[PDB]
């Protein structure tokens, strides 16, 4: 079952479940042949998950073309003698922000990541929504509890992680979810 792979990024952590306080957090990883978003929901494996860091993983869950890591998952250390060399054409095809007007061309639901500029702020009750837009086009990202007391305004970037994103009848539209991560440029 054995993945050795380099730990590309990975955010801060946060609750994503509040009765318990449970924490987790996001990562990217790479094999030579293949670029792996990870969630992480053991957060004492923080200091493993470090960028450049060599690890090898096994008996990870894939979901919704995530791995996810937990208890039963093994995390172990690679020696320096792998020398794992990453082609620079995986790394870079690695960390790229879709256009909207391909989002909005989906039918098929996925779960996005990308940083996108905030053209427009507004707030219904315990809605909060962002008007995303680029030279292709335009949508709304929605959020609800957590995320809303993050605090962004019009013209600021946001880098969201795990977005779900929905087909509307007619048009897309981006949703926040339980795993969902914002980070304000």
């Amino acid at each position: 079952d054995l993945k050795e792979v380099m730990v590309l990024n990975a955010t801060e952590s946060f609750v994503y479940e509040p009765k318990e306080q449970k924490k987790m957090f996001h990562a990217t990883v790479a094999t030579e042949n293949e670029v792996f978003r990870v969630k992480v929901f053991n957060i004492d494996l923080k200091e493993k998950f470090t960028p450049k860091k060599i690890i090898a993983i096994a008996n990870y869950v894939c979901r919704n073309g995530f791995l996810e890591v937990y208890p039963f998952t093994l995390v172990a250390d690679v020696n320096a003698d792998r020398n794992m060399e990453i082609p620079k054409g995986l790394i870079r095809s690695a960390s790229v922000t879709p256009k909207i007007n391909q989002l909005c061309s989906q039918t098929k639901g996925s779960f996005v990541n990308g940083v996108f500029e905030v053209h427009k702020k507004n707030v219904r009750g315990e809605f909060t929504y962002y008007e995303i837009q680029d030279n292709t086009g335009k949508m709304e990202v929605v959020v609800h509890g957590r995320l809303t007391t993050i605090n962004c305004e019009e013209g600021d970037k946001l880098k969201l992680t795990c977005f779900e994103l929905a087909p509307k009848s007619g048009t897309g539209e981006l949703r926040s979810v339980i795993h969902s991560h914002i980070k304000v440029i």
